[PDB]
């Protein structure tokens, strides 16, 4: 039972209210040491906690922070609070309606940027998605749920790569192929990607070539930009690297012509 420096008492913890339901447990709001407002994860026990093993040796402003681990039973993992709650819920809720285009690509350069670390650092995601992005105040945007997050040595099929869904390849690559499905939830404002389609239909169409056309009003080099996230060759996808400072540029050096509309 030897414990880390990063282990505490559960009587320094204390969940207020309730967050969220769970496959692998709940997700609570709490106070740390009665100073600091936090989030709490709680709920195979060692298995569960692989999350904060790789969460542990990831350090980014736009990564959700760990701060600390019960590793005993019920096994808790306290983190950073975001008070706006996952993207998805914020694209879709009263905030959706006056988000365009700026807001909406500026939170995207966000998460290439936790995305770009999370690539330097020679890990993958492999579950990259808006409902795994967290909003803060001033529109912040952070990566989270590392459940499934490893050092590169059935998942959402409609957010994951062919290759990884259908040989278990994951790669950083196969995360960039989700980030282009996560564009699409920006420019839909959290619509499910590939309406009416279900997920046998959405392996086979995307295995002949198949790709979500532009969404209305999202132009064309935002649109090529989700394409080449979607090509059939892992290697010849962008890296995160690209993706966030072609982001963080797009207004000046793609589209100095952009003329707000009425959804984007
Ligand atoms: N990890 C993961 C997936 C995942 C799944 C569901 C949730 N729902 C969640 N969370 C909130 N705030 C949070 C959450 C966090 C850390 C992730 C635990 N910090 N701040 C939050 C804050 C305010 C209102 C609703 C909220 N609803 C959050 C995260």
């Amino acid at each position: 039972l030897a414990k880390d420096a990063w282990e505490i008492p559960r009587e320094s913890l204390r969940l207020e209210v309730k967050l969220g339901q769970g496959c692998f447990g709940e997700v609570w709001m709490g106070t740390w040491n009665g100073t600091t407002r936090v989030a709490i994860k709680t709920l195979s026990p060692e298995a569960f906690l692989q999350e904060a093993q790789v969460m542990k040796k990831l350090r980014h402003e736009k990564l959700v922070q760990l701060y600390a681990v019960v590793s005993e039973e019920p096994i808790y993992i306290v983190t950073e609070y975001m008070s706006k709650g996952s993207l998805l819920d914020f694209l879709k809720g009263e905030m959706g309606k006056y988000l365009r285009l700026p807001q909406l690509v500026d939170m995207a350069a966000q998460i290439a940027s936790g995305m770009a670390y999370v690539e330097r650092m020679n890990y993958v995601h492999r579950d990259l998605r808006a409902a795994n992005i967290l909003v803060g105040e001033n529109l912040v945007c952070k990566v989270a749920d590392f459940g499934l997050a490893r050092l590169i040595e059935k998942f959402p099929i409609k957010w994951t790569a062919p290759e990884a869904a259908l040989y278990g390849r994951f790669t950083i690559k196969s995360d960039v192929w989700s980030f282009g499905i996560l564009l699409t939830e920006l420019t839909t404002k959290g619509r499910v990607p590939y309406p009416g389609m279900v997920n046998r239909e959405v392996l086979d169409q995307v295995e002949r070539g198949y790709r979500m056309p532009c969404p209305p009003e999202c132009p064309e080099s935002l649109h090529d930009l989700m394409c080449q996230c979607w090509r059939k060759d892992p290697e010849e996808r962008p890296t995160f690297e690209y993706l966030q400072a072609f982001l963080e540029d797009y207004f000046t050096s793609t589209e100095p012509q952009y003329q707000p509309g009425e959804n984007l």
